[PDB]
Parts: structure tokens; C-alpha cells; sequence
């Protein structure tokens, strides 16, 4: 049983691919084996993505795992919907209901808004990056109307990096007109470190400031720098290293040879990589539920040209979708479940705060229970009044 | 993508058409790779994409200038994500410099088969701050609505 | 010391350091340069 699948990895996704390989090994069975056809292309380039898709389609694949950018996302969602091809991706969730797309990344929009109310924020700065779509930006802006917030949104993305200093100085100059002390960083693991470094340089990391890292990888970045500064830093963590499941994964991950497995000799793992590993498990359980369900879907490498007109969707694809979307297993990113569209449901996002001793979970966020705080209260606070 | 490759196989010298906030990337990309010229009246591309001729002038500038003319400091900005948030970013970024209190609201994702309890709840938020100055950034249709 | 000072954040406006050596520009100052705290010292090699 040889199931051929496509793999679209953006150049530079070393740890992501390394995690993709480890998944192939951990979830390899005798019942059937997955044959990944890897294609390293510039994910941003829409044209290239189109070729890589039609190429993997002519090779006759049953499913495709890859990534997309704010620019190429429309290409994937469109083709996969027309050709009834399933597309599993750890990238940011699609802004809508696009069929034949499985998204590993849970929606953070909800967890963010809940955290803001927890700290009872009414006026804050929102530094965003247009890389993962302004989906979360619209979220805070729309809620700013209802909850009545004074949000100062600033696109920290289009900042040219070969002279990006007179821009940051002019950035916190506007964040001083209103004496902004509460900032929300909605950026990638990289753009965050750049900001954090600048923050320390100008000294806006001392007591009085409060930062919120708007991503699923709070511990993915270096925090040792703004850890002793004094300013409170909060964020979100999807990979709970307290789970015996994840703890066991790291035990083997941290030992792997960094030569064969690039950026894999660490005690931690980027949430993007962790989702890649969980993606393999989902694809395995999906193709397995099709064998036990007595459903024939097999074909050959003659699906033909994807530009075929009229384009006829192979009916076997409809079943492959109902399989992946029906999958429900336990992975590094907590309980994995999906709806009819592909967006993850019944998941859990741990709310994190950065203390002196390091990061610490102060609670979690459920799509049905909102925010729920867990034990941690330093009870008490010299409450010992005077009689 | 098909309509482009079809007109390309037919051997055309130039292509005139339209694109959406979703398909725009497809056009700009292919036309740049295949060196095919694409003339379009649609909204200007957010950047410098070669082999693309845009008939529509950038309104971003004219809008910002008008705001200062009326001397606005606090206004509501109802936008539609159809023509890209290029102008939205414009007013938001300028809101930092010129110090404005902009109330941006995406009036686009409003489902039209029950779009009434949404408008009532829309001007309910535009009453908390007693907004009397609104900017409608929408198509000729969404504006009439 | 300068590195430690920046870490604990005692390099902001309000602090004043004096490098008691003949090589003020001999060390890296780009770090505590934008901090805010005033830094003075002595230079024996006039590059002018
Ligand atoms: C009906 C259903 O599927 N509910 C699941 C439950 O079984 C699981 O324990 C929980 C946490 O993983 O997530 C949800």
C-alpha cells in the first residue's frame, strides 16, 4: 500500500521538514506507507506555487501538505477547491470557509480578545505584521468599537530592514504622544525578536510596560533578554511541554543528530514545526480510517494536466476530505479535532506570563469556556493586616 | 488562471481585464513571469508589480488631504475588504502621526440575508462616542445600501 | 559592568556614569549610548 502525497516546504523550513520526517517515522505502519514528494519553492511566489501544485497533481497525489503566504493562499484554496484536492497546512487559518483545506493552526483571535479583557485594557498599541493577514487586526478593531477601546494600530511590517532604526525611533515617538505603556506584538517569531531587541535598547522594557506576544509560540522566542527588565510580558503557548506526550517527544527530539535533522537538537520546538508533526499523524489516521471503512480511492499518476478544461474533479477526493476532517487524535498541540470546513475545534491554548523564574502558565483558553485561570495565585500579599 | 493561460496559448500581445483582492496575486505573478502586459481599471496593486498597467489612480492621497481640509480628528471609517486594506492602512498609519481617533469597522463581512440587526448594532457603537463624521470606503453598491 | 547595567536597566535617564580611564572611546559605548543615562569619561588619544 503506497500512498503518494505532496509536500510544499518553503525554502528555510528546516525544523518544519525535520519534524515532518520524524512524523513519517513515528507514524509508519506495515498496513501502508506514505510517499512524500518534496518541492522546495518560494511560498510567496504565487506562480511557483501554482506549478508545484499542478506538478504534484500530475504525479497523481491523494493529498498535499504545505504552506502558503498572504499572497499565495488564494491560489491554494482555489485550486484545491476546484480539483477536490485536500490540502493540509500548519499556516495561518483561512479567512472564511474554504473546502478541501485542513488547518493545523487554531484561531488565536479569540484567545487574544479574552486576554485583553482579563488585564482590563482600554487603551493599547497594536503593532501588527501583514504577513499572516489582517484577520486579527480587524478582530481587535471591530471589538474596539463594542468594548470601546482606543487602539493605536501600526503596521510594523513594511519597515525596510537595511536602515530600520530611524523608523523604530519614530515609532515609539508616536507611542509616547499618548504615553502608550501597553503594546501588543502581532508578529512572527523573527519580527518579534527584532522589536524586543529595540525595546531593550530604548529601555522601554522596564517596570510600567506590558507586552503581549500575539502568537502560538510564546516560548519559541528568546525571552531571557526582556525577562529581568521589569516590564510584564504575556503570550500564548500551544505546545504544552508539561504533557507526558510532548515531554516524551522532546526526550527523543532533543537527542536527534542536528546534522541529519537541522535545528532539531533543542529542548523546545516552534509551534509551526509541532503542527507539521501533528499533520503527519492526522494524514495517517485519515488514510487508515479509509482502509478500515472499505473505501477504494486508489488511482495512478495520470490525473492529467490541472489546467484541463473542462476541469473534472475526481470523486475519490470527496472521501479523502471526509476522512481527514473526521480524524480525532492526541498530538503535541493538544486535542486535535475538526469541523466540516477544516478549522480546528475543541482545542486548548495556554495563557502564559513571563515572571522572574521564567515563563509560567496562568490558565488556558477554550473555544467554549473562554479564559479559565489555573492555580498560581501567590496568595497572599502581606494581607496580615493590623488588629 | 485558466482564462490567462487560454489567452496566452491563443498567442495574445496584451491582456485587458479585472482582478479581485483574491485573484490579483495570480495576475501580477503570471504577467511578471511570462512578461505579458496586463491593463486593468481595477484597484492599484499594493507594490511595484511589473507588466501591469493600472487605469485607476491612487485615491489614498486625495482622501488623506480631504480629511485635513475639514480638520477631522475623530471619525468613523467603514471599509470594505474588496479593494484591499491599502487605504485602511493609510488612514491608520496617518492616525498615528496626525493623531486621529479612527473607529475602523469592516462593513464587508455583513451577511446580506439578514443584514439589519447588524446595522442597528453598527450605529450603536458609533453612538458610544457620538460619531457624526463617517467615511464610507466601499463600492458603488455597498454605498447605496 | 556596562552590560550588567543595561540588563538591570540602570542605564536609563537619571543615572550618570564616569569611566575613570584614559580610554573612553576604547570600549563599546553603542550599547549604553541610547539608554538615556549620561556617560562621561577621559580620552588621551585625540583623534582630531
Ligand atoms: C464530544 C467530544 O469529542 N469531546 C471531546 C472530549 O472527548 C475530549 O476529552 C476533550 C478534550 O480533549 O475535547 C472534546
Amino acid at each position: 500500500n503506497s500512498i503518494q502525497i505532496g509536500g510544499l516546504f518553503p525554502r528555510g523550513a528546516d525544523q518544519e521538514y525535520s519534524a515532518f520526517r520524524v512524523g513519517m517515522v513515528q507514524f509508519s505502519t506495515s498496513e501502508f506507507r506514505l510517499t512524500p514528494h518534496i518541492d522546495n519553492l518560494e511560498v510567496a511566489n504565487s506562480f511557483a506555487v501554482t506549478n508545484a501544485f499542478c506538478s504534484q497533481f500530475s504525479r497523481g497525489v491523494y493529498a498535499i501538505f504545505g504552506f502558503y503566504d498572504k499572497k499565495s493562499v488564494n491560489t491554494i484554496t482555489s485550486f484545491c477547491g476546484t480539483l477536490h484536492v485536500s490540502f493540509i497546512t500548519p499556516s495561518f487559518p483561512t479567512d472564511g470557509t474554504h473546502p478541501f483545506v485542513i488547518q493545523m493552526r487554531p484561531d488565536l483571535k479569540g484567545a487574544l480578545l479574552s486576554l485583553i479583557e482579563y488585564y482590563q485594557w482600554d487603551k493599547f498599541a497594536y503593532l501588527y505584521d501583514s504577513d499572516r493577514g489582517l484577520s486579527t487586526l480587524q478582530a481587535v478593531l471591530d471589538s474596539a468599537a463594542e468594548k470601546k477601546w482606543q487602539v493605536t494600530a501600526i503596521n510594523v511590517g513594511n519597515i525596510n530592514n537595511d536602515k530600520k532604526d530611524e523608523t523604530y525611533r519614530s515609532l515609539f515617538q508616536d507611542l509616547e504622544l499618548k504615553k502608550e505603556r501597553r503594546v501588543i506584538l502581532d508578529c512572527e517569531r523573527d519580527k518579534v525578536n527584532d522589536i524586543v531587541d529595540q525595546v531593550i535598547t530604548i529601555g522601554k522594557h522596564v517596570k510600567g510596560y506590558h507586552y503581549i506576544i500575539a502568537n502560538l509560540g510564546f516560548t519559541d522566542g528568546d525571552l531571557l533578554k526582556i525577562q529581568f527588565g521589569g516590564a510584564e510580558v504575556s503570550g500564548f503557548q500551544i505546545v504544552d511541554y508539561d504533557d507526558s506526550l510532548v515531554s516524551k517527544f522532546i526526550e527523543r527530539w532533543s537527542t536527534l543528530e542536528e546534522k541529519e535533522y537541522p535545528g532539531a537538537h533543542t529542548a523546545t520546538i516552534k509551534y509551526t514545526s509541532a503542527l507539521t508533526y501533528d499533520a503527519v499523524q492526522v494524514m495517517t489516521e485519515a488514510f487508515r480510517n479509509l482502509r478500515k471503512q472499505r473505501i477504494e480511492i486508489s488511482r495512478r499518476g495520470n490525473a492529467g494536466d490541472c489546467l484541463a478544461n473542462p476541469a473534472v474533479p475526481w470523486g475519490q477526493g470527496v472521501e479523502i476530505e471526509r476522512a481527514l476532517k473526521q480524524v480525532q487524535v492526541e498530538g503535541l498541540s493538544g486535542n486535535i479535532k475538526f469541523d466540516q470546513n477544516g478549522k480546528r475545534i475543541n482545542y486548548t491554548i495556554n495563557i502564559m506570563e513571563l515572571k522572574t523564574n521564567g515563563p509560567r502558565k496562568i490558565g488556558y483558553w477554550s473555544e467554549v469556556d473562554k479564559m479559565v485561570l489555573t492555580e498560581d495565585d501567590t496568595s497572599g500579599l502581606e494581607q496580615k493586616t493590623v488588629v
